[PDB]
């Protein structure tokens, strides 16, 4: 009957999926991508290695394709991601330390300016913290210092005043040292007048291990005055799939969706792609997989039933 996007929209939220250029040829895949979801995230081609492969020379070719596709289906789009220590072109490491801040600002200005007025959110900075809450020692942190995050948000706001600016990270779904650090940063930013409109909880979860404090965590961020979004939701399991594992995964998906629906400022959910066929999990987590609502043959799993039921 109604799609996840339609059910989500009926509750003032969006339900979308990330995608990547190489997948678009898959006709069965795109038909579902374009009809089931109300939002799309550019999976890879908005990343630094693609948009600015050589210093000062920008390339939005691949990203534009996905943005146009989303627009064609009437789907909103999330930009991902401007500042990240991963998938960074090699020339960035060679930039003299004293020049890096200026380079990061430039990268941000161009990309945000080019897509201005077409995206709903921008993941401005991604994974800037370690598990214990200390700063990840990336090229930006090391050469620019602690203010690089704040500078990144300022630059972004200066290039597009209407788009929502998000801080994105993983393992910040439950209350803990990592989410506390993000919590403090957001508090710090609000007090200093540093622009930031939301926190993106990637939500790359493990079946049977969903943080029970998820909802309370979403709520405290919302009380700080920022929106919250589950940006790259997937719940992996150790293969092979079994009925019991699928059922546990379904229960998990339902609890995650319910948590968002209970908090007024949880604007939406995005799954890191929607079919196991293209999930990034197997490639990064050896022995793990089957983390999405649709399996490799596009059959909806019990997980799908739970998501729809939670959305109502
Ligand atoms: O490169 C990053 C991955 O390393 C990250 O995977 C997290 C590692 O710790 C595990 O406990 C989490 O479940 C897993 O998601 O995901 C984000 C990616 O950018
Ligand atoms: O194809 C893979 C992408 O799907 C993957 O996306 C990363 C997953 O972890 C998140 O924290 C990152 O923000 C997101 O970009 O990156 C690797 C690429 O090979
Ligand atoms: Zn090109
Ligand atoms: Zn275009
Ligand atoms: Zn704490
Ligand atoms: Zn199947
Ligand atoms: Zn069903």
């Amino acid at each position: 009957t109604a799609t996840l996007g339609e059910l989500a929209e009926a509750k003032g939220r969006y339900f979308g999926s990330a995608t990547d250029n190489p997948e678009l040829p898959d006709t069965q895949y795109t038909q579902i991508l374009g009809s089931e979801f109300s939002q799309i995230t550019v999976g890879n081609t908005m990343k630094w290695q693609y948009t600015e492969p050589s210093r000062g020379r920008f390339d939005y070719t691949a990203a534009e394709e996905i943005v146009d596709l989303a627009e064609s289906n009437g789907q909103s789009v999330r930009g991902h991601t401007l500042v990240w220590h991963n998938q960074l072109p090699s020339w960035v490491d060679d930039v003299p330390a004293g020049e890096l801040l200026g380079v990061m600002r430039d990268h941000i200005t161009h990309e945000v300016d080019h897509f201005k007025g077409r995206l709903i959110h921008w993941d401005v900075v991604n994974e800037a913290f370690e598990e214990d809450g200390s700063r990840r020692q990336s090229v930006f942190q090391q050469k620019i210092g602690d203010s690089y995050i704040a500078e990144a948000f300022k630059a972004a706001r200066a290039a597009d005043p209407d788009v929502k600016l998000y801080y994105n990270d993983y393992n910040i779904e439950g209350i803990g040292p990592k989410s506390d650090a993000v919590y403090e940063m957001v508090k710090s930013f609000k007090a200093q007048g540093i622009p930031i409109d939301g926190v993106g909880m990637q939500a790359h979860l493990i079946a049977g291990q969903v943080p029970a404090s998820l909802q309370e965590n979403i709520r405290r961020f919302a009380d700080l005055g920022v929106d919250v979004a589950l940006t790259e939701l997937d719940i992996r399991m150790t293969l092979p799939r079994t009925a019991a594992k699928d059922a546990q995964q379904a229960t998990d998906y339902g609890a995650v969706v319910e948590a968002c629906l209970v908090v007024s400022r949880c604007v939406g959910i995005t799954v890191w792609d929607y079919t196991d066929k293209y999930s990034w999990v197997p490639s990064v987590f050896p022995g793990q997989g089957a983390a999405l609502p649709w399996d490799e043959d596009f059959a909806k799993k019990p997980a799908y039933h739970a998501i729809a039921a939670a959305l109502n």
